This record gives C-alpha cells, sequence and structure tokens, in this order.
C-alpha cells in the first residue's frame, strides 16, 4: 500500500478476505463435532451396505445360501427313510436352514430400519469443505483463520483512515 | 408236408427246451432277489442321498458353505461399528459350521457305505432273466417249469415219430 493505487488495490484485496472469512463464519472447535458426525452418518451408510450384501447371499440373490441348503435338505429325503443318521443329519440340516434364514431376516431389519442420512452426511461435508478451504488459504488451524480476519481487519480500517486524509 | 411241420415243430420245442434249461429256473427263489434288491438298493440310496448332500453343502463348484463365508465376509465391514450386525455374524459363523459339521459326517456316510453295486447288478441280472423266461412261458415260475416239462416230452414223441416214419 506504498502509492495511492497500491493502497487502493491493498484495501480491495484486505476486504475481500475480511468478507470470504465472516460470510462462512468459523467457530474454532466446531470440527470436533462434524468430524464426530462425519464419522457416524459414514458408518451408518456402511452398516446398512453391509446387512444388505449379506441378505444377498444368504436368502435373496439368485444364488443364495438358504437355497442350496433347502436343496440338501431335500435331497437327503429319500436317504432318511432308511437310515437314522441321515434322517439326524437331515434334521439338524433344517435347524441350520432356520438360523441362516433366522438371520438373513434380522439383517433385513437392519438395513430397512437404518437411519443413514445420505443428506444429512452432505451437509456435514459441506460445512467441512468450506472450513477446510479457508483454512487452506488463512490457516492452518481455525484459530489461524479467525486471527488473519482480525488481522486485515485491522489493517483494512487503518488504510481506510489514511485514505480519508488523503 | 405234415413232414416238413413235424420237422419245424422239432426245432420249436429244441429251442424252447434249450432256452429254459439254459436259465434253470427254480421256483420260489425270487423271493430272496426281491428281498436282496431292496436292501442293495435301499444301500444305494443312503449313499447317493450323502453324496449329493456334501456336494450341495460343502464339495460343488458352488456350495452352501461357500455361500455362507461370502456372506460373512460381507459383514465385516458392518460388523466393526454395530454390535447387533457383529451378533448376526458370529451366529452366522456357528451356523457356517454346522453346515460344515454336516457335511463332513455324510461324507463318512458315503465313505463307510455297504452298497454293492456288483452285486446289486447281479441280483437285477438274475431277475430279469427270470422275467423273460415268465413273458414266454409264464406266468409264474412254476409255469415255466411245467411248460418246459411238457414241451421235452412233445418233443421226445415227434422224435419217435421221425424214427419210426424211415423203418
Amino acid at each position: 500500500p506504498f502509492t495511492q493505487r497500491e493502497r487502493a488495490r491493498q484495501i480491495d484485496l484486505l476486504a475481500f478476505q475480511v468478507q470470504e472469512i465472516s460470510e462462512v463464519s468459523p467457530d474454532p472447535g466446531e470440527e470436533e463435532g462434524l468430524n464426530t458426525e462425519l464419522s457416524r452418518l459414514s458408518n451408518l451408510h456402511t452398516i446398512a451396505q453391509a446387512a444388505a450384501g449379506g441378505v444377498e447371499l444368504l436368502s435373496d440373490g439368485d444364488l443364495n445360501a438358504a437355497g442350496l441348503i433347502g436343496e440338501a435338505v431335500r435331497a437327503l429325503n429319500a436317504g432318511a427313510k432308511y437310515d437314522e443318521t441321515v434322517m439326524q443329519l437331515q434334521n439338524e440340516l433344517r435347524a441350520a436352514l432356520e438360523s441362516v434364514q433366522a438371520i438373513a431376516g434380522e439383517l433385513r431389519d437392519v438395513a430397512e430400519g437404518s437411519a443413514a442420512d445420505p443428506e444429512a452426511l452432505d451437509r456435514v461435508e459441506a460445512r467441512l469443505s468450506a472450513l477446510s478451504k479457508l483454512k487452506n488459504k488463512y490457516g492452518p488451524t481455525l484459530e489461524d483463520v479467525v486471527e488473519f480476519g482480525a488481522q486485515a481487519a485491522e489493517e483494512l480500517a487503518g488504510l481506510e483512515e489514511d485514505e480519508r486524509d488523503a
């Protein structure tokens, strides 16, 4: 801000930066809660996709575990008529089948009852993104960003006063 | 004329007598055969049942244990963060173990089978030979044996007539 034109240009620069920061309004310490919420929502999605993946392999897919176990049970039927061991094993296989079906059903409940919220997740990511952008210019911490803005505002007022006198 | 007819009748009867005698049907033998057929066929069914189960649960390119295993792995990422998913995954491991254990016992059934494909085929072959005879000379093996006795007697009378015919 040495020459008159330089000062004019400096005034614009400072005003821009103070404006950019004030608009986002970073509050130091806010990222703690954002990060916690980010991981919570991200994990919720992961949990829901896992449960659904298990349901497909166990029950719903064209090829599935319950389906093969059921075929096995049926293949044992004629044998079970003549041999007590096969009869016993067929019966234990039916119980295994019921367990697999019960598990698939409870996994289905997990996926269906999920509190995953993709819009919420996007909002959390958006705020972290706004703060990151400030930190990449005025950082490295939010404390640093806030002080940058405060020093810019003080410098700006000094230059406006200089212009006021000239 | 009637002479040509007699010659042909001699060949007919001789052939029928030979056919029956070569098989040597013993009326009553079918009871034991049928009992043994069921015994062996049933052993075959048991062994085939255990083999099929092993294939579908474990050994087939596509098998139950393999799919359960994939499902267990699919749950990994969810189990990291959710107690309920983690629990279901553990219950699923238990189900997998049960399925593998069952496939193991089935393999033992097949491996220890007293099935005898050799004996079974031989029992069927005898029953088939007896059935073929009953279809021509039956209905029962008793009838078949009687048919052969009468045929042999008739044959002897014709052969004698021929010898008498030529001095």
